[PDB]
């Protein structure tokens, strides 16, 4: 793949040569297309102390190797180029870099033929551009959920995207206003792990670039208001050998593998640990173990339980083949999520762990009745969990650690803050 | 050159005949094409007096004579053409206009073979025309650099500049969301010293006209925000032979040559004097020695001594054949900054100065395990060291005790201005 | 002295033990009657780190024992009595204490028969509660000194203050406003230098008590206002032998002797190291060396000289057998002050230093005039005097270099806050 020669056939004047940091946070740097060639083979350097990386001011710059299968036209400014890159320091991969680290796990699942494939249900909220509440005030309704008229109220910005993701090649298959109000949801095909991260990692932007073009603004923050439903990031999965059978594929209860049982009785066996990756903030835990919302249910975790069609637990199997884990958030790293789920899951299958007994019940009402594992309840009891996690922790390499010091950092931060219910009810002590 | 055909050709209808003074202004006349010959042979009289050149009232006018390969036209106007000029006084060069004395530094330099050539950093911030906040009220996070996000917010003031500067001919390569807030940086080739500080020059005026045109502000002030991390101007610097070999590429530590160590020992050497001419206002002296930021390091040196690949230090070798020059701000003059960091150079070649001993270290909190000398503290001890200066005053002749008068007037300036933190913290006593 | 006796005699309820810090801060804890036979002979504890003493919160409490003969019953209230007070620490008087730095120096010097006698002219501005503005907004004139119209405008506020002070005993003599408009001076007769310094510490908290009440406030500030003369602290100075001989008393110039001259020349000799003390803040620096006020002269020192009855020095001598110290300023500490003094007069004492030729001319138009030594131009110049002079550091104890630790990082906290003038004149560099 020759950059400057796409660059010249497809009119792209610059390119986003772009890495995601431990927070998700996506960096970038804007090259004209004179200076791609140079990038392409040495990289694009930033000090790495700068961003989420953990690292020092004192340390040599890292230097950003894009993958050039990774490039996208903006469709909405295509003179402009975004790639996903490779965090490199001293001349190796950087362990801390979260595309770095789901590579380095994926690798070593390839290396025993079994290749991850997820899609994502990446819910987010379309709200004014002060943040202070959504963007439609006619979306009022105690049950919003796929609301016909509030749907069509935002259908050009919603048609506008979906549109992209056709162009794009990325099949998308339905819209939905989803559960609460003001808050919506666009799924496309899952595909490889490293695909499906790119395609969400771009996505986000994607999404907040052109609400911001509509003078809106979108947001995936876990848990935006208090009394309605959260945003979660529903994490489809299954393996794949290189032959193209998928492994999950089964003649088990409900149409599952040994293989997919073990990859779950990972997911159970690790769910601590696992929380507090793909629930990296303290807002994440205002989503899980929730009070009820106007809506009826909070349609998020509260429990290590797993159940069949059924969407009260942490993991639903919709169907025969695959895992839909229910857990992670609209604030989970596109690339540490798919990494700490593939790390617990190989340490499934390798123990041949016991996910224990599907509950066909409603976890929410018919919960208190039977004895289920609650998740951690806050952003330190995960970070705690994910510590004292071997296999997790050693799965992720490097970026176990440091993405704990940096949460324990924000929790303690979180809280430092003064509340108004706090004052209320301590006041007068 | 032949100004009046150019103009006819181009259809350059005004040219700009500029010149820099003592504090960096930019000054300039605007002459009809009609006039141009007259003053490309005779110069454009002005009042010196009336500019800051330390003269008097009762003085012959100068005349800048434009150098007329230094022609740009206005890329947002070209029917404008700017010129850069030597100012001359009573029929010859006035040592006290800054081009001038860089000119004569580098001549003496040239005699003995040794060319400079420089390349700048120049940061800037982004702000509201009234100067109270940055222009991106979203731009927010503890830790903006390289922000995506902010970066493609303001692409399209970014990618115009960019792109005249391709137009140029100046090498554009990359453009950053700097370390701060509201922050941001556009590279481009290194040069010969005069070349770069020309360009240096109208870079400044093309940032804030075209930043203006959008309806944003651009400010280089060194410390624009309390908390923020400041403008630096990073100098990268190397010195060449006329047959065109590098003189600081060599066989020593990190790929330097025993006259790049010696160049070093000079700036080491004369850079408390130096401070006073690349940290040239009050301000600056908030930028150095700084507490630390929001983002978690000022990325500005406190403390005279150098490192390899290390942005905590006075000066950082970044790779084999040049040193980059950590200290100067956004203030620094383009023609005063290069002359001073030569004449600190050239004396540690000609007394094969010893740099000391290279610090591995991250100084912002390893400063205390070591013993390494402080930089100036504030404007007035910067300038007492510039006085006391004997290569530093000499290598800028005239331009030197000129300089240290306006400065040590600022200060006392903003001795006498009552703040809000004294009244705060005095008014009680 | 029975202070439960004289408690039950007077109708004392409560007193005020209180002790001075090394910002001058009073301290103080407010005991009934029935507990103060118990603080008078075991001392009243306090927390040192919590006030400006440089210790530590792991140090055992200071106990602060009250001099009895110090007692004051509040004028304004007199059911509450105020007590001066020695700060121990583990059984010994403290010698960051600066009553007890005093008193160290003043044994020094009595043990050659050598008692330091001094009276302060502390002006002081009458303001809005707020601080903003004068108290008098009737009071505009460029030259408002002695204004019968202003001060009369005040007769309530100041004659309660003088009433006071005849009952006191002090022998107040004579009220004025001074030479910024809404400033005032109330003299009272010197006394044995322990006295006075505790009648200037009880008289600053008066002062500002008693404006309260009036819905006024007072303040001490070195420089209030940008265009004003600032509050001066005029020290005048004597040394008494026992037997209650003059010792300054002779038949040199002026009426003065060689003792006279050689304490003079210990203040010469030490003044650098003595302002960074009796001009203790950054806004001291504001009054010295200022430009010349509204009303045509500031009246405060800006080199380190002397002259006769002449005000425009460091030192006046207004008649025989005295000096008059006009370097300090409203914020000098009462008892630091005197026994920085004290410490470079008896220095001058024991070296026979030479103050040199007196001047007989107005240094504010004579200033180019004559060589003569500025004085440090701001308070970091001022503690780094202090730091190196040997004899006043070591006269002064532990208080010298606890006090230029805390004066150091309040001018780093100085130059860390941005002006709104640096604003004005670098956002276009
Ligand atoms: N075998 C498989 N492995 C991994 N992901 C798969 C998969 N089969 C389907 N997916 C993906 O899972 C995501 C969700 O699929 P789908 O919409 O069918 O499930 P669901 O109907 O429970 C979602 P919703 O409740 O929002 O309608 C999609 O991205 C889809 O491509
Ligand atoms: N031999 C040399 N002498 C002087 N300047 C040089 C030089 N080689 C490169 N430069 C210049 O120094 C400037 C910075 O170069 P470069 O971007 O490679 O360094 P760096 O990566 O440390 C900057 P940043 O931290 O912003 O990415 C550019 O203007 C470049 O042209
Ligand atoms: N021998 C001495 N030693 C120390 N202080 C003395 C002194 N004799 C007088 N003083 C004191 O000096 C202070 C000022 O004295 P005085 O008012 O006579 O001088 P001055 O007239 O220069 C003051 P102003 O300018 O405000 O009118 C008073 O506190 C006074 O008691």
């Amino acid at each position: 793949t020759d950059l400057a020669s796409i660059a010249r056939e497809k009119g792209i004047e610059f390119f986003l040569i772009s890495f995601t940091d431990l927070l998700g946070v996506q960096r970038a740097k804007l090259v004209p297309a004179r200076a791609i060639a140079d990038m392409a083979v040495n990289g694009a350097g930033f000090a790495g102390f700068a961003a989420w990386l953990d690292m020092s001011p004192a340390d040599a710059d890292i230097l950003a190797i894009p993958d050039p299968e990774s490039l996208i036209q903006l469709p909405w400014k295509p003179s402009v180029g975004w790639l996903a890159a490779d965090v490199h320091f001293e001349g190796r991969p950087f362990p801390k870099a979260p595309r770095v680290a789901l590579k380095s796990v994926l690798a070593r699942a390839a290396g025993k033929d079994m290749h991850l494939k997820h899609g994502v249900e990446c819910e987010f909220f379309l709200i004014q551009p002060d943040g202070s509440a959504i963007s439609d005030p006619a979306d009022t309704q105690a049950k919003p959920c796929y609301d016909q008229d509030a749907l069509m109220r935002r259908f050009d910005v919603i048609a506008e995207i979906c549109s992209y993701m056709v162009d794009l090649g990325w099949g998308p298959y339905q819209n939905d206003h989803e559960d609460a109000n003001g808050q919506f949801e666009m799924n496309w095909d899952y595909a490889d792990a490293l695909v499906t991260a790119d395609r969400h990692a771009f996505f986000k932007f994607m999404v907040k670039s052109v609400a911001e073009r509509h003078g809106l603004r979108a947001t995936f923050m876990p848990k935006p208001f208090a009394h309605l439903t959260g945003n979660g990031c529903h994490t489809h999965l299954s393996m794949w050998t290189a032959a193209g059978d998928n492994l999950f594929e089964g003649d088990g209860e409900l149409g599952l593998s040994p293989t997919a049982y073990a990859f779950l009785g990972g997911l159970i066996g690790h769910a601590k640990g696992l929380t507090a990756v793909v629930n990296p903030t303290v807002n994440s835990y205002k989503r899980l173990n929730a009070p009820v919302t106007v809506s009826g249910a909070t349609w998020s975790p509260n429990t290590i339980t797993y159940g069949g069609n059924n969407r009260t637990h942490m993991v639903r199997i919709p169907d025969a083949g695959r895992l839909e884990l229910r857990l992670p958030d609209g604030a989970a790293n596109p690339y540490l999520m798919p990494a700490a789920i593939l790390a617990a899951g190989l340490d499934g299958i390798e123990t041949q762990a016991d996910p224990g007994q599907r509950l066909d019940i409603d976890m929410y009402v018919e919960g208190h009745s039977v004895e289920a594992e609650q998740l951690p309840l806050n952003l330190l009891d995960a970070v705690r969990a994910l510590e004292a996690d071997e296999v997790l922790a050693g799965g992720l390499g490097a970026a176990a650690a440091a993405f704990a010091k940096f949460k324990r950092a924000e929790w303690a931060d979180y809280k430092s803050q003064l509340t108004e219910w706090e004052r209320r009810t301590t006041l007068d002590c």
